[PDB]
């Protein structure tokens, strides 16, 4: 599913993630941008062979199982195809396990590099929340 902005917004709210670990709900918006263009069925594969799943971009190295990344966890217990599913509720979970782990949001090398210092509220406005 490719979200709309706002819906995503709408979305990740419903699930708990604005302001979680204190990151504004336009930063969560900003890296899904980024990450994913708000496309859950996006993937990616990483030099180390892992790969990214969702409109995170969540890594199988750490958080997901998908048969393929040897010497990898799978800290959020899933399956990484849970990840691309329609319904953003394991991305979310896992979301915020990766958030607590203690680089807050800059584990998103995206975030770090394209939405942390900015006008991330811009990610919402105009929303209906
Ligand atoms: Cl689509
Ligand atoms: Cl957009
Ligand atoms: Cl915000
Ligand atoms: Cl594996
Ligand atoms: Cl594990
Ligand atoms: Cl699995
Ligand atoms: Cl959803
Ligand atoms: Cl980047
Ligand atoms: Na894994």
């Amino acid at each position: 599913k490719v979200f709309g902005r706002c819906e995503l917004a709408a979305a990740m709210k419903r699930h708990g993630l604005d302001n979680y670990r204190g990151y504004s709900l336009g930063n969560w918006v900003c890296a899904a941008k980024f990450e994913s263009n708000f496309n859950t069925q996006a993937t990616n594969r990483n030099t180390d062979g892992s790969t990214d799943y969702g409109i995170l971009q969540i890594n199988s190295r750490w958080w997901c199982n998908d048969g393929r990344t040897p010497g990898s966890r799978n800290l959020c217990n899933i399956p990484c195809s849970a990840l691309l599913s329609s319904d953003i509720t394991a991305s979310v979970n896992c979301a915020k396990k990766i958030v607590s782990d203690g680089n807050g949001m800059n584990a998103w090398v995206a975030w770090r590099n394209r939405c942390k210092g900015t006008d991330v509220q811009a990610w919402i406005r105009g929303c209906r929340l």
